[PDB]
């Protein structure tokens, strides 16, 4: 870690960044909260936050977009599973989330019989809609998710609990 | 004091009364600081400190009065001495506290002689006033402080010193 | 009574803000006090006396 | 330095001069940074700091003055060299700064040859003007160094390089 | 000259606002500059010049 | 925890106390394991442990009567869902303890639907008996368990195992 | 003390005494307090304490007697004083306590006058008794507490009080 | 030996037998020495002592037996040298103990000899008595000492001295 | 303290003075304790101590003389005391010193009373000698302390006791 | 040891004896080596060390003298062997040193026979000279051995060998 | 370095050279520095220095002599220049060191040069003598200073500065 | 660097690879030493290293040639110098590595000039041969270096010195 | 020993003789020990063993010689005894060592016998047979051992035993 190289080396790319406020963190937190309040006369915002840019002409604002669609119409999706297997296959619409198990025995040996499995994992919302999505199977065993789409998704654990104004607790020195 | 358990559990019930400003103790010392000096407008204060509070609706302030004064009338407060002693009793009027010393042996053994003393610690500013509080002795011992009232006390010790307008120091490195 | 535990640990969280006096809590007291009684932002408003001095240019 | 003494007695003749922000170095650093951008609305200043006084009815501010010119007139400053050394002499007009460097050997021993040396170091640029200022030497050793002056120089090392805008650094957990 | 104690002494009382870069005093400083250059609350104060650059788009 | 004083302290109050065998825990335990074993003469006790007391005239023995039943009679007892659910609500005796689960949606939203439950949880002995003690339910959820009672109970976890004459074990010295 | 020769070597002439107990100080510590109580049939004795003894044939207890009383018959005493001081001598009778404090100025020198004093700490309780003993002075000095006697004294400081039945504390966890 | 192991397992198989005085070397070791005293009404004992068993019928008592004699008779031991050494043989009787020490050389070499030797230790108390048991010699070596016998041996090492009651030694407080 | 600085720094001025005899405080302190015996022919010296100087001409001595007197005539010394205080002031003159102690009230407030005192401390032993020196106040509070003068006065604490030949002590090894 | 007591404390009994040379045991060791080697212009001396001593009118001197001789005459002293033992004793003279040993078993048990045994150590020197002194036995034990007298004596082991001019060693820098 | 043993061993033959003053650097340094002033009564010394020997007759002193000059003669040196280098040499004589610098290539290769050198020094001061000193070459390359001699040099460096009587310089207490 | 995670995380990857003799950088170090000093029949070796690879039909060996040259032909390589600067501009052909120090003034300020410098370093050595490779210049600036080429250079520092054969060092126990 | 230079610098000159097998000592030591077993169609060798030399053309061996024989021939040794001691002296001949012991008392004195003694030790196994070398003495103490010789020895320790095929120990983990 170089503690004598290191800490003033990586110190060196970041001085026309620096005097961010030793608190940013909690600074910028702040004032990200009070618009997570309410429509504080801005054009709206999903959870855009004002950034420390140095854009001097336009103002930046943090926002996602890119993480939720990009490239859709008004289609089916395909499921991919190259070998048969209707009576050993299990299509799941969980959601915004299609998944396929398939399971044939293809290879074959004298006393151990080989089992392939195709299992795919999609998370298109704005592919997928559970109430309309249905599925089509071939005999081959090409899956296709037919149905509309337009939607958003994606399971994440941010849900921090607690706090909620008037607790207080106290203690006492010890030894 | 498990630093492990303790620490985290005695924040727990905490976090609704967080945020209170990493320095709460010299924030509001300052606030309540400027409104000591000179009466500002509000309905006054003999020392009234904004603290802060969940009420919504009111206005809450650290208040005394249950520390001065309660119930008190005309009056003619009375000491206690079970038995007399008229010339073994000293009754002190020292401010707004009443206080009376009779000390008489009742008691008495082959060698030994006991004496018994009843001692009262009255600090009754509402109801004492040392120029008009008189006190009226019986028979019996029965001491009684007879006189009108009116007045608040209290001897405490707050009264740091020095810190007066431009002084200066100056120090260098040693080892 | 923790002398060699509490106190070393007390005027530790001090440190953050501390060199200056040993009091912090009347310069500022009296500085805001010279300020405050003057007319300052807003209005003003005084009452005072006079008693003997040997202070010739002030009072 | 009895820390248990000197710590408790060198903030004692501190007392009134305590409360001038723990972070004083970089508050009022900051408002003097404002102030040497752009002429802000003041009488105009090179390099006037406001710094914390006791004076109510003025206003100070760190200055220079004294320790750029004092007392000068159309002059005509000369060098010292009490013994002559007219080829073995050097005067050099190093911006506001004239030096003289002569050496002669006036003394004399057996094998020994002493060596006399008269070095002038004048740092006067009130006085001094490369341009113009010239030099006259004398058959004693007399230098005189004639000439108009008025102007104001001081060779410093304050140029604190680097910490422009935009640069950007990271790190990472180490063991 | 205690580089083993001086060194290490005066670096700690940084540390409750120590992490950034090594420079601090010239990105806040210049940041300042081409924000106090600009009429910011009051209004008008300009004078300059421009020479060949290779530039296009900025000058 | 000053044990410079805390201990001394903590060592105050209990000097009239003091002296009560420094193996109080085993002499004790010692006499109350012998009267465990066989109705030793005494007037019967489950777990009447003799322990040191003050009381001159009258012998004290550990109770613990006032652990098991109180103030009951011959009644039922009566569980609480204050709003109905028939078919949502599954009443359980396990032993001596009443527990019921209820739980009714009669709060609605746009999209989301709030769903209340009441559980009690009912652990009493001299007033359960899951024979006869049966269950009525009401049209607005009081249900109501009837039935004669008499009965002591109480989960704990004191079953020490093992350590059953004739065992031997042993070691050696070791580095 | 070399730990490895003075410990096994002060435990070598001990063996003839050792066996004593480890906790020989409160065991016998115990039978002592028990006959302090109430005369246990014992032969009478203020602090008669059966110490362990090789002595077979008798029975050896300690106390004191030779640390009380010795050699008196009627006597008057006789305190020193060589040098007269009428004047300048006190004589003080504090209880079974005879002492003399006597000063005079004897030796004269130019500018600096000698004193001499003479001062007696008699702790004679056999042969003192405040109440009949009287005091005698001589032209030249003598002291003579004439008077009656028989009778002991001597002040200690040996009162352990607190503890007294019925107390009770605790504590608790700590870090 | 990991005692967060090997503690707690070597205490497992230990329970059915604990429980027998922290100071059980000590507590039966008093009661041992009292019966090593004077013959206490017992059935005697050359050193038989009472130990804690698990025998609820019978009393078991520490003894020998099995360490003195065994199967014995008339008899008439003989030692072993297989090869002739009638000069270079040496019997020895020191006691209870019958030894042979026998070597002939019968092995030659070049310029090398080689010598077997024989050495048998017999320590037979109840087959040999210094007195009448003798020893007869063959001439193939084959020893046999002849002789009656009935008697016990056996060197030890168990002599503690000192420690007789009476003396004692002293210390006093230093580091 | 940069033992690596100023240890050799404060050396360096230092060397033109070095080599005064590793133990020059006791060297010379043996010297000076011989002229402090009997006058050993010199010019009759109170305290004169010869010490180590680079004056080859003259012989320095260590003297006082500009520490008892300087300059005084034969006059009357006044104290201070601004404001009247005649029943309010105590006039002291202890030894060689003189001292004023006067506190008059002469400024008055509402409730509050204020008293100004003036306090002089006079260690004039060439000035005053407590034989003659009187004292005379004035109607103003001038006081004035009349009389003759010529002695030498100082109060210090340079005593040391014990140390008086034929003593000796003793120890022995410990641990 | 008490550092802080011990220490300061044996050092007060000293002061009188103090200031004896920091290097005593080699300032006077010296000047005892040097009158060791020549009969300097003394009264001579055995080994009469100079010490220091307070006596101011004589001149004191450590001497031996009471550990050579004492009380002797024209001598014939006796060995004690209060039970005879003629063949069983063995009379010794080892120069200056008079030894007796004898043995004789005077009590006899059942199978075991006691036997006391005297030995005496005679050290005299002028009451014994092996070449003269002799030894007469009696029929009671009662050794006698007589003889002239007139010697000293005494085995001691202080001989100091090595060092002896010119040698010389070295050694160098190591880690 | 075996601390027990080099330690013990290294002061073996060592004890007749032992007692040499244990500040002998510094007390013969003194006697040595007074002879180094003025040319104390003596047969004069260039840097001679009386040393601790064992001669008993004759007195030693620490001499050069064997350390300038030794076998030298009306002279002409000759430097070695094994292969010719006239052009490619170089002679130096400074001082009494006489050099030469002669490199020619006389080895060819391929692609690569080798090229030989010769470099002699002479520290000769009793053969050299910059002035009459000359040089003479030969077309072989053998190199010959001519000229008398008598002369003796030799660069060291042992020229301690600083400390030059009365300086002054001190500290204070820190920490 | 978490030793508990990145260490069996880092050697995990690296399963595979393991077994590659714990003496790898020596092993295969001595088979390339052996072939580098006679060419060993193979097809040569510039510095080729046969390296352990997974290629079990054809043999990999550690090669450079992409380090050498790549894309030349004829060529006539030209500098960059966009401002004409005939007398400002040295061009320097130092090997296989073509320069080119042009340095302008082209912007003029009040009293400050600025000027810009075009400096080119060019590698090329199949590109470059000092002796046919020249430059030619342009009005505007445009350097040409035309001429020839074919060639390998690039200056690096690996060359390990001295272990000529045959030395032996020793040493010897210390501390 | 500063390992930061002893260690790199005793390493120097050990570079030309380094890389001889980090494990010489048991590398070579096996080769030696092979041949050590059986005639290895070596020239036959005592313990000649192969070392790693830098001869190219001859092969160097490990050998003796030098350490058993050098010049002799017939001889007749002849021990010394400078004076005469007939019957005080012994003559040892054990085996290949002959040693003379002589002492005689020549030097006389008061009381004071001088006794020199001459001895030698001849450990010529060349030179000596103790089954032939005779002893011959003269009458001034000339000793001479004739006899005829050729023969080696010397008495080493080098017999490191045991090492029986087929042993095997065993252990476990153990805390």
């Amino acid at each position: 870690m170089d503690i004598a190289i290191h800490h003033p080396w990586i110190r060196r790319p970041f001085f026309p960044f620096h005097s961010p406020s030793r608190l940013f963190d909690q600074f910028f937190g702040e004032h990200l909260l009070e618009s997570d309040l309410f429509p504080t006369s801005t054009s709206l915002s999903p959870f855009y936050l004002r950034p420390p840019s140095f854009l001097r002409a336009p103002s930046w604002f943090d926002t996602g977009l890119s993480e939720m669609r990009l490239e859709k119409d008004r289609f089916s999706v395909n499921l991919d599973v190259k070998h048969f297997s209707p009576e050993e296959l299990k299509v799941k619409v969980l959601g915004d989330v299609i998944e396929v198990h398939g399971k044939h025995e293809e290879r074959q040996d004298e006393h151990g019989f080989i089992s392939r499995e195709f299992h795919r994992k999609y998370r298109i919302p704005a592919d997928v809609d559970p109430l309309t999505i249905t599925s089509s199977l071939s005999s081959d065993g090409v899956l296709t998710v037919n149905g509309p789409r337009k939607q958003v998704s994606g399971p994440e654990r941010t849900i921090p609990i607690t706090r909620e104004e008037k607790p207080a607790v106290t203690a006492a020195p010890k030894k």
